[PDB]
């Protein structure tokens, strides 16, 4: 898919997340983030389209998901160990790593 | 290790968790078929050969390696915790990805 | 950062779990080299200033951060468990890969 949708995957599940009831529910919300910022991945942004494939924007622009992945891996486990809170207070600090990406490519 | 190589690993160890008799072997197959996935994102595949490293194509490519490596986390943490029917379960399901990615790239 | 500070959060917590009795040091040790061998694989080596970006030497540096980030990632699940001194063991083996690719392309 391309960028927006899979932002729209993100936001989206990070509201069940934030609203979420039980474990399973913060469960199958992650997967789904972990799936839209893996396939986010790929994608070119608009602020960096005329800037080169090997830049340094464009691989920071990829670490950053390499972060919220292995963030989302993190709150994922928790929430698979019934850990509920404990995941929604790792999603909270997941929302550094979304901002910390719109301020210097969005 | 080329791509042909890579995938006999694959296909090796997939063939070793559907008939395994324990957990262990489950996860020595796992822990292969990780390090397998990790080799082969980076091939070129023949049928990408003329196409640039930077194209949508090469990009998807790679991306199918990822979300094979995070499946196969999942399957490898199961079986970890001795859930070996649920290691297999799983496994069955990232066979899909294995098959997406040769009717576009094989 | 550049290599040589993200090789120097490497070396000093991979000594932090060298010498650390509780799983609470290993853990917080693990997760700044995991961060470290993220935003290392950003970088080019000077072995590699001359090669492509796309060159097989380059693909292979940042496979090597991939192997020791999973590699991370398994001790990391072991520090988490409270088991010390299982999660050293695996520390030990991490050491592997840091002087292959060190072999390789320092
Ligand atoms: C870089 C690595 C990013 C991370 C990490 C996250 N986001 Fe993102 N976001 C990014 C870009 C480049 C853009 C704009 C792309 C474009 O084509 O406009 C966005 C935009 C969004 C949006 C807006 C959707 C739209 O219709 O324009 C949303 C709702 C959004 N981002 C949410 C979001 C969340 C919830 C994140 C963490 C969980 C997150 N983003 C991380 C780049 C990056
Ligand atoms: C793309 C992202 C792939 C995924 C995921 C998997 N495979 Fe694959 N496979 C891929 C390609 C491009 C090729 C052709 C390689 C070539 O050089 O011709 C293959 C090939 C195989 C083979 C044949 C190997 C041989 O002896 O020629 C096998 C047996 C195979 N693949 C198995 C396999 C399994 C079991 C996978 C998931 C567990 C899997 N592959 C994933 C591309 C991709
Ligand atoms: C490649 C995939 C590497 C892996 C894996 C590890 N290291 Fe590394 N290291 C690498 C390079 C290319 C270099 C040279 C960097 C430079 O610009 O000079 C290094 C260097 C170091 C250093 C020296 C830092 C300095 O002051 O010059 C240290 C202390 C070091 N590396 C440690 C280290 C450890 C402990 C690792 C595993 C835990 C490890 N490295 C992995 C490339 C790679
Ligand atoms: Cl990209
Ligand atoms: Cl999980
Ligand atoms: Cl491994
Ligand atoms: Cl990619
Ligand atoms: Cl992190
Ligand atoms: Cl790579
Ligand atoms: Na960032
Ligand atoms: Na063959
Ligand atoms: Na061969
Ligand atoms: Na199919
Ligand atoms: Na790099
Ligand atoms: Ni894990």
């Amino acid at each position: 898919a391309d960028l927006e949708d899979n932002m729209e995957t993100l936001n989206d599940n990070l509201k069940v997340i934030e609203k979420a009831d039980n474990a399973a529910q913060v469960k199958d919300a992650l997967t789904k983030m972990r799936a839209a910022a893996l396939d986010a991945q790929k994608a070119t942004p608009p602020k960096l389209e005329d800037k080169s494939p090997d830049s340094p924007e464009m691989h920071d622009f990829r670490h950053g998901f390499n972060i919220l992945v292995w963030q989302i891996h993190d709150a994922l486990h928790l929430a698979n160990e019934g850990k509920v809170k404990e995941a929604q207070a790792a999603a909270e600090q997941l929302k550094t790593t979304c901002n910390a990406c719109h301020q210097k490519y969005r």
